[PDB]
């Protein structure tokens, strides 16, 4: 229950950073596994993160085996991974699941 998007495939990948271009702000990816619990411990705060910030920040998922890709040309080996991307690329990034960098991270880029 957030508003997070859900990446399906490369051409939704493509169409969301073009978006988050145009609108001029800011996207926070989660690349994440079904498999990884440490993915599981964050996801709820995630999916809270894309409310409180809603309208502000976009907030996308990538499956990374779903769309792997997406994960390859992401570069990514463990999860979870998180992504800002703005003006169509990669802008910054944290590694893990730690709950305070990922507050810190949505919270640097909203107000930026």
């Amino acid at each position: 229950g957030g508003s997070v998007i859900v990446i399906d495939s490369k051409a939704a990948w493509d169409a969301q950073l073009a978006k988050g271009k145009e609108e001029h702000k800011p996207i926070v990816v989660d690349f994440t596994a079904t498999w990884s619990g440490p993915c599981k411990m964050i996801a709820p705060l995630f999916e809270t993160l894309s409310n409180d910030y809603a309208g502000k920040v976009i907030f996308l998922k990538v499956d990374v085996d779903a769309v792997a890709a997406v994960a390859e040309a992401a570069g990514i080996t463990a999860m979870p991974t998180f992504h800002v991307y703005k003006d169509g690329v990669k802008a910054d990034d944290l590694v893990g699941a730690s709950q305070d960098k990922l507050k810190a991270l949505v919270a640097k880029h909203a107000a930026a």
